[PDB]
């Protein structure tokens, strides 16, 4: 929710383009290339990221005085919709120059807003041992679905690393590291249609 | 993140500070009110949490910008990994830069936006704001690979406690209880003793 509302932007809306949106209309469309900052004069906007597989995850809720800082291409596919009657002011690069030439302080208000967002998201990435969750998942899977094949358990299941990451809330880069380490230590080998457990005892132990 | 090589043209407007390998660019608890341009060298920048736990935020090299012009309320610690030359730009000294070249405002916006785009995508990937989804995904994966079809239903044989579901998915046990109760009420899935019955795989697949 609310990011360093830029309330002083209220005074410069005459220098951008007003765009009003009815409840449920898409303020940003999937694959729409936005090259404007969007000021929320009043309303509520829900902004999501759409990953390259079509999953749609919430980033934030924007309300009165919020700034959507999407002045340039980002590599994230964004989809934003109005959740009430929303009035917005759109500020292209050209119109921001007009703002800065009137009031230089506005450059620093916008820095503060971006800075608030980096501080917020970076801290959350950091806040989130998540590794134990992958071990608990393999342990529960092995102990109920695992078939004894000589001195190994086999779980017949196409469980992609993407699915492991989604189930456990573990970043896709940590999943691959955990699995590499599991293989190297002769514990578990996560192949394509099967998972092979060589050491159920140590797996149980690591997981508890 | 977007490097700002052009800021090398304006270091005479800032304060040059050199750091030896291993020395602190930013000290624990230091109040930073300057952007820090890395002319040459290499910096590791960590967040320090209130328990004393330290976590990487990023590595920075040639032409990188540390955007900490205002207090954020994170405790940050940043060390030189090699001998490093830096240029410190206060708000005043940044105003002198922008009076000379208005485009440096927008170069800094791009740098900031690249950082929000990077951290926000990571937060979004991990379903931080909709962690219930990790539960649906667990059930969906289990059913699609281990489910046996019985009329218009699937049976999975799996002793799985709510405490286990929460430990696997990183989801609070109260949310776990609420999700299992709603699944059963909506006739989607029921976990009856050691058997998971899915009545509506299609709907469970849709939700996850
Ligand atoms: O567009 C992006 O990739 C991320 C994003 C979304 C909304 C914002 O207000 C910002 Cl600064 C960035
Ligand atoms: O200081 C912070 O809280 C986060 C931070 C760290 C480094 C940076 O370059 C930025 Cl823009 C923010």
């Amino acid at each position: 929710d609310n990011f360093f509302p830029i309330e002083k932007l209220r005074n410069y809306t005459q220098m951008g383009l007003i765009r009003d949106f009815a409840k449920g209309s898409a303020v940003i469309m999937p694959g729409e290339e936005i090259t404007s900052m969007i000021f929320l004069v009043e309303g509520k906007i829900k902004l999501d990221i759409i990953f390259e597989d079509g999953s749609e995850k919430l980033l934030y809720y924007a309300g009165g005085n919020s700034l959507i800082g999407k002045l340039y291409p980002t590599g994230n596919n964004i989809y934003a919709t109005a959740m009430e009657p929303t009035r917005t002011c759109w500020f292209s690069e050209k119109s921001l120059r007009t703002v800065f030439r009137t009031d230089e302080d506005m450059i620093f208000e916008i820095f503060k807003n971006y800075l608030t967002k980096v501080a917020y998201y970076a801290r959350q990435v950091a806040e989130m041992n998540p590794t134990i969750r992958i071990l608990r998942l393999f342990y529960e899977l092995c102990s109920s679905q695992g078939k004894r094949v000589g001195d190994t358990y086999e779980i017949t299941m196409p469980l992609s690393q993407k699915s492991i990451g989604e189930i456990t809330g573990v970043h896709h880069v940590t999943v691959s590291r955990v699995l590499a380490s599991l293989k190297r230590e002769n514990i578990l080998d996560k192949k394509k249609n099967k998972i092979i457990v060589y050491n159920l005892g140590e797996l149980k132990h690591l997981s508890e």
